């Protein structure tokens, strides 16, 4: 359970964020417990952020393993009164937290929050708060790293991302102590909603620790109770009539409010229906069509660090733009991302840390004592928490459950089988379930058609192939299209693009040139538009961002519709055009 | 024998460039005999360019095989008293040639001049001339076009090239008619130079047709003569006291006047001496660091068209840089530039059109029954016309009989030994020649060690190997380079460089920004530096390009110092301040 930290009028809410001590490990960092006292010969470091970037340095950029962050935290004594909690929002990749040399928790995954209490024994007038942070990646890992996938010998030993985005890490997203009651507390709020002729019904279920009374109540935003029972025990129901449903771009939220004991905690709510219907994706019962992008978590100089303007920023853009939704290609994104999404009214395709399971781009699904993919396991917790933090948010309408994992190959079905059926225990709302499909020759054989409600395509016909052969991307393109189309079932493109640098401009179809990017997507919308079970465009990408260095990449990837200071291409322009033209709701009705 | 066209007492020069009738081949073109009549529905394309940029239609651009090109020629009737000739400097890549639907001739190779004499009686009040131009290259071209070497069927049929650059194709330099006398006159003119103390002796061959007498005399550029001697017939030689000598940065050119019979020529001429001698590379006896590049004939919108002021400018800013040569890759460039580089003081390293022969990159010199390259006979003739053509030129140093060929597999000397010998055979000053290699991994193996009199590499150190990551760059570039050191002979880098999009930045080290060029140069010179037999230095490339289409090509090749507009980029400083510190001679004596 990891309900949002907010002040409230039981919860104290301490932000730790700043300018934190900062240490690369040198291979004694453990040995020597650099994380019994003050760091020493440190550098600064911002908090939160990626390390990579902020200094001028390729071995901090590139380094290999573990770095040490410490600051103070002198803390007033009758907080010792009430349940103390460090929250961490995210840690990539992995975390080793010490208070005054204790270790007090550890955690894998980079991109999910987790919480330890600081126990009052341990607490002196003076506290040093450590945070080892682990940047590795391999085959057990999400995301996965390569390990032995004119040859030289390189100078040191780096990560070898199985994806196409830079690895940043660091303290990735706030770091807060909070306060809760020490008796009674609340744990975790679950809610759903059915829509009952203009009344709606709000199923609840609330999760408390110790021994009190539970009460739920729900407001508008102007602060008119609109529902309230007490004494309610765990799970429950009440009515909301003539509700105001969240929209697309139309949102509209209630303020749940939960009591417990002492304990009091204040939840946004959207009120509205996701479903799957022939070939339809039904939003409020209405034939919805999917306008955005696959986006990054990606900002200069911070690199994948929380950037509240920035995130600001991109929705004004995407509202600008006429677009309607986004996916979290390819982690989890900061809990302030998706709450600033149920407010602005932007639709979310929420997706796990699991890109890269795939071994052959021994074969990637073979038994782990063979050689195969080792991130089952963790695979399945990812799923566990990404949905526990994120169920309640209307923004949210499916989950990805991987992106371009091996799925066209022996024993993907047997890897993903169990994660499905996990994702739709777990999801309160039953919300539709995808996996995201790597383009593939041998595509009837993908997987995703014995699992997924929406089959999610990344496809790049003109740019991957058919490259400056757009007549040729056409036909290619339809042929494949054709078969999804005849399925029955919703899809769409989760991903097409071509690398643009902007400033580069012909008027002949040329590669990585401006124009070619526009003439790219009116190939492919060409097909696009007249196949009757295509319910959506998500452009990769946004803007642009930083990868690692190669052949192919121009400083990073080039396929955003804007660059990475935000501006727009001239494909901007042409999607603003076009999605202007073409409405949320019933474009193919 | 192919002497530069000019206006003299007894030669008219009429420049037939212009605007032409163009049009593309449909496939009926020959069949139909549009060479017979007007061109009809044509479209007008400037003559000399290229043809490929200069409409926005991209089957324009990627047509495969032939055009017709079309022009008036209503002649004076008195120059029919003289012999009348139509002077071709080049069509790329063969072409046939008609006056009033009579083919007069046809031509292989798409970089060196041609000719042919209009018969009186072809000749009619009113004339059209005609000249199909074909752009189709295989494996019996020079440049080589592949045949055989998720995938797509394309659209249509296209040129593949095994050559990094463009495929411009058409009427690439001007056309001339030009008349000498009828009964006799001067057909070739070789001239070779000896020092003696302080007096140069020039022996000459004058190459005449008809029966008359021959003189020659030797002016000053202010008019003076310094030697003559009449009747001379066609072998002999004079002296020159205190003569002035051709050198790099300081040229000197005295005026060869040459009469025979009514037939008079002005030949340009400058007194140098080329020597190989140890490790040392030495002209006018003095041990000469090359400082240069790689260059192309390449201006927008013209393509690889004759452009007379941009040749000023590349000179103008190379003179700027403290740059001394370049090498005219991949092929023969324009009288006009080689005629500028005489007057201007500029080396030039004169290579052949021999790039792509290179089948495996079946065995590239197998033989042609067996599906080997079928190049060797228009490579003779390449080496033959070329050597013709560009003999008497002071500031050619050095041949280059081929760029990246297979030279490190079998058969590969068998190929190349007719060839050296040939070019050692028909040159008169016996100037060192080389072939330039490819990277490879069995460097000890490449045939250049059996036959070149310098050994010119093409090397990517820091960006096709160990890219972002200059300290193994350094030290797989030393392990190598150690080895060519050690065979005592002069060696010098033809290639070498990093693909750099001007405004890309980063202070620390990242592929295709201004700062990691010039990194990578720096890393690369930390090593040939230390090494004696290393007597030269030209990057890859002057300026920024055009090339096919590909993943790894920016919108072309972006290994200029400059840009395709003559903008320095970062590096073009740096090289600019490298070389103000090296002296043309004696840097490593
Ligand atoms: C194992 N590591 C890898 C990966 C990819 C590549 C290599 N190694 S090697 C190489 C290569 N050769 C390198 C040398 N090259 C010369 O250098 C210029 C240039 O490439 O910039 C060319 O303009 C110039 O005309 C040529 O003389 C001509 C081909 N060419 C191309 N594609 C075009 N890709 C690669
Ligand atoms: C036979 N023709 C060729 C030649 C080269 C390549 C292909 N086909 S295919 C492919 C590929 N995949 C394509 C799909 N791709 C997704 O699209 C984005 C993107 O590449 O822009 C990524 O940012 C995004 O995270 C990914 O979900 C992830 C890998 N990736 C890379 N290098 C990275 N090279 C190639």
């Amino acid at each position: 359970a990891m309900l949002y930290p907010i002040l409230t009028q039981s919860r104290m809410l301490i932000d730790l964020s700043g300018t934190w001590r900062f240490k690369l490990d040198d291979g004694s960092g453990f040995e020597k417990k650099w994380y019994e006292k003050t760091l020493d010969d440190a550098q600064l470091m911002p908090v939160p952020s990626s390390y990579n970037d902020i200094k001028e340095s390729a071995d901090l950029r590139d380094h290999y393993g573990w770095v040490f962050y410490q600051r103070d935290l002198n803390i007033p004594a009758y907080l010792k009164t009430q349940r103390i909690v460090l929250r961490f929002a995210a840690v990539t990749h992995s975390a080793k937290v010490y208070v005054n040399g204790t270790l007090l928790c550890e955690h894998k995954g980079g991109f999910l929050p987790f919480e330890t209490e600081i126990p009052e024994n341990l607490i002196r007038d003076e506290n040093l708060l450590t945070v080892a942070v682990d940047n590795r990646i391999d085959h057990s890992t999400l995301p996965v790293g390569r390990e032995d996938e004119f040859p030289y010998t390189p100078t040191k030993k780096q990560n070898k991302p199985n994806f196409d985005f830079f690895n940043y890490c660091g303290i990735t997203r706030p770091v807060k102590l909070y306060t809760t009651p020490k008796d009674a507390y609340i744990s975790d709020i679950t809610l759903t909603s059915s829509l009952e002729n203009n009344t709606a019904r709000i199923n609840y279920k609330i999760d408390t620790k110790g021994s009190a009374h539970t009460a739920i109540g729900v407001y508008t935003k102007q602060g008119v109770c609109v529902a309230q029972t007490e004494n309610t025990g765990t799970e429950g129901s009440l009515t909301i009539e003539n509700a105001v449903l969240w929209e697309p771009l139309k949102p509209y939220l209630y303020e749940v409010k939960i009591s417990f004991g002492e304990d009091r905690y204040t939840l946004p709510y959207g009120i509205r229906s996701v479903a799957v219907k022939g070939n339809k994706f039904l939003i409020n019962n209405k034939p919805f069509y999917f306008k955005g992008y696959g986006k990054h978590e990606d900002t200069f100089p911070a690199g994948r660090g929380l950037n509240m303007p920035m995130n600001a920023k991109d929705i004004s853009l995407m509202k600008w733009q006429g677009a309607n939704s986004f996916r979290t290609s390819h982690y989890p994104y900061s809990e302030e991302m998706m709450r600033l999404c149920d407010e602005e009214g932007i639709v979310v395709i929420d997706e796990t840390t699991a890109v890269g399971v795939h071994l052959n781009f021994v074969n990637t699904f073979d038994p782990i004592e063979q050689g195969g993919i080792r991130t089952q396991s963790h695979h399945k917790e990812v799923i566990k928490d990404l949905i526990a933090r994120d169920k309640n948010h209307a923004c949210v309408v499916m989950w990805s459950i991987a992106n371009e994992a091996d799925t066209g190959s022996k024993g993907a079905y047997e890897y993903f089988k169990p994660l499905f059926d996990l994702a739709r225990e777990l999801d309160p709302q039953k919300r539709p379930c995808t996996l995201v499909s790597l383009q593939m020759v041998n595509y009837k054989e993908d997987c995703t058609i014995k699992l997924s409600d929406v089959f999610c395509l990344n496809r790049y016909y003109g740019w991957y192939t058919c490259g400056a052969d757009l007549q040729a991307a056409e036909k290619m393109c339809r042929e494949e299209l054709e078969f999804w189309n005849s399925l029955g079932k919703p899809f769409m493109y989760t991903e097409y693009g071509a690398d643009t640098v902007m400033g580069l401009h012909d008027t002949t179809d040329s590669m990585f040139t401006e124009e070619y990017q526009v003439e790219y997507y009116k190939t492919n919308h060409k097909v696009t538009d007249t196949l009757d079970c295509f319910i959506g465009e998500q452009v990769w990408n946004f803007a642009d961002f930083a990868t690692s260095q190669g052949l192919i990449r121009v400083q990073g990837n080039k396929k955003g519709l804007f660059t990475r200071d935000r501006k727009p291409k001239l494909a901007a322009h042409y999607f603003k055009e076009r999605w202007s033209k073409i409405p949320d709701f019933g474009y193919k009705k």
